[PDB]
């Protein structure tokens, strides 16, 4: 039977890498690497190499496509130097590693050869403040994709891929746990637009910005491991993050093991997990390459769109 | 704001043609035309040339696309005998002329320059049989998305697509008004395959076929015009196809003007109203062209996405 994919364990995954070289070190991996992820640069050799070669194969080639759209629409034809910006969106579960998964793209990709500007966006800044979460009682679903504001977030893809000079995103304080009044990330003309977030690859009744997107990243593991990394993570943060006294969680550092272990389940059970059922996980079909990992992070398989 | 979409109106699309060859006679078109349809030569020449000329651009920077996959992958290089088959989708309420648009646009691609295979499939023939549709209790819903066989449509799409010798569909007996035994329509490596029908642009959980075009048509009308469209072809049919006495629809020959209406607006307030405002029309927002109609069936507005 034929099939959109073409699926991949590592070997075969990693011969797919031919010249590229690694402009990355061991360092520089460190301060993209989030806590708990287990990513190091032999994962980064077999696994983001081919993937950044795949990508610089399409970025050349997805651009005579809107290209002979101004031929047919007789428009003036592109200043090489402003070609229509390469948008990539990277989705998964919470805990997944998908925000890793995207820093370390966004660097393999920036480095190169010709210096593209590449530039990182995550929808936490779309996510609405909380006094109008509240408003809408949506407090408690923050991740679920009513709990972003979508329009602005497909104005500013939007935005950019149609050639703007500048556009801005709102910035989200994971400190505060709520926006912050006053704060823009400002995107100008990049090359590569890379969106990262929970549900960036939703479709529905009107067009979305997963219907902008030129290549589509999915992180993917079992639900169980998910869960585990997620728990450990929450326990971790306990004298990490938590342990601000200005954090809004910071109630958390003080948690017993076990205690911790019990909040952390659920929120999984009551956010999380429903969430990654219901909204995330039905958009896996569509991502241009799915990431599997292992219980231990590893990524040891890979589904490819053919098609 | 800036927009995915640019609009048209006939003046500004018709200058687009350019070159284009007209490639089709008045009594070629007369047999294309669907009964109640107003589509002309003028028409031809001004909207679907314009329309051929977009597509052939596409067509060759789409097939750019599939080869940077192939280079990336290590892949042999394709037959330029057998390329990777365009797919073209085509979609609109029942009524409002989507299938003279396709056949139209079918006979025009076929007649470029060097002779494309250029098939055309309708989505009536992965309808559920009536014996199947009665065992959902589904008879009463005939073209809403659940009444077809979307796991078989979607296999042949991907068989055409992925490349495939022959591909084969079931057929429809509009005569009968149920999927006739042993029948298959056969496609062979066609280098455009249109396919036409009312939900052909629906997303969801799953991989779709709607994921698979290359391109995509939207045929628009207001919702009153379809149904005064809708109410009058039936009326018309009174003495074609009702008068068949073969026909399963044959008691509707013998209806006064004012009986058929009645019947009519009854099917429209039933089935096709809420089909169009419940399945089709929100995959408007995704059709790469959308094909606007006046009263009058005339296309005098467009809409492009170039994004
Ligand atoms: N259990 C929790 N409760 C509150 N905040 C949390 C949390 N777990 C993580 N966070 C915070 O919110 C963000 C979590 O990102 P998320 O888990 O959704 O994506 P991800 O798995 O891609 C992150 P990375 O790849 O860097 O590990 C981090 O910035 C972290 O500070
Ligand atoms: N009111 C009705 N009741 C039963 N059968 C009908 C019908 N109206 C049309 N049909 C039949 O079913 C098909 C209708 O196609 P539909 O209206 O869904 O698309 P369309 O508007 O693109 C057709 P065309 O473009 O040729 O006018 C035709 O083959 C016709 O024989």
């Amino acid at each position: 039977e034929p099939s959109p994919y073409v699926e991949f364990d590592r070997r075969q995954w990693r011969a797919l890498r031919m010249s590229t070289p690694l402009a990355l070190t061991e360092e520089e991996l460190v301060g993209l690497r989030g806590l708990g992820e287990q990513i190091d640069l032999l994962e980064v050799e077999e696994v983001y190499l081919p993937l950044a070669r795949l990508i610089h194969l399409q970025v050349a080639a997805r651009q005579r496509l809107f290209a002979a759209t101004a031929e047919f629409l007789g428009e003036p034809q592109q200043n090489p130097d402003r070609p229509v910006p390469f948008i990539i969106g990277v989705a998964g579960s919470v805990a997944v590693g998908k925000s890793t998964t995207a820093r370390v793209l966004q660097a393999l990709l920036a480095r190169w050869d010709h210096h593209p500007r590449v530039d990182l966006v995550t929808t936490d800044g779309f996510l609405y403040p909380n006094a109008e979460l509240q408003r809408r009682n949506l407090m408690h679903r923050k991740g679920f994709p009513e709990s972003y504001n979508r329009r602005a977030l497909m104005r500013f893809v939007t935005s950019v891929k149609s050639g703007s000079d500048y556009a801005c995103a709102p910035v989200y304080s994971h400190l505060h746990y709520d926006i912050i009044p006053g704060a823009e990330q400002v995107v100008r003309h990049p090359d590569i637009l890379i969106l990262e977030g929970l549900n960036v690859l939703q479709t529905g009744p009107t067009l979305m910005v997963s219907d902008l997107f030129d290549f589509s990243l999915y992180v993917d593991a079992r639900i169980e491991d998910i869960e585990q990394w997620y728990v450990s993570r929450f326990l971790a943060m306990r004298t990490t993050a938590f342990a601000d006294p200005e954090s809004h969680f910071h109630h958390y550092a003080a948690f017993s093991d076990s205690q911790a272990v019990v909040a952390a389940r659920e929120i999984w059970r009551t956010i999380n997990r429903p969430n990654l059922v219901e909204n995330i996980l039905p958009t896996r079909p569509r991502a241009t390459l799915v990431l599997r990992k292992d219980a231990d992070h590893s990524i040891n398989r890979l589904r490819l769109r053919k098609l």
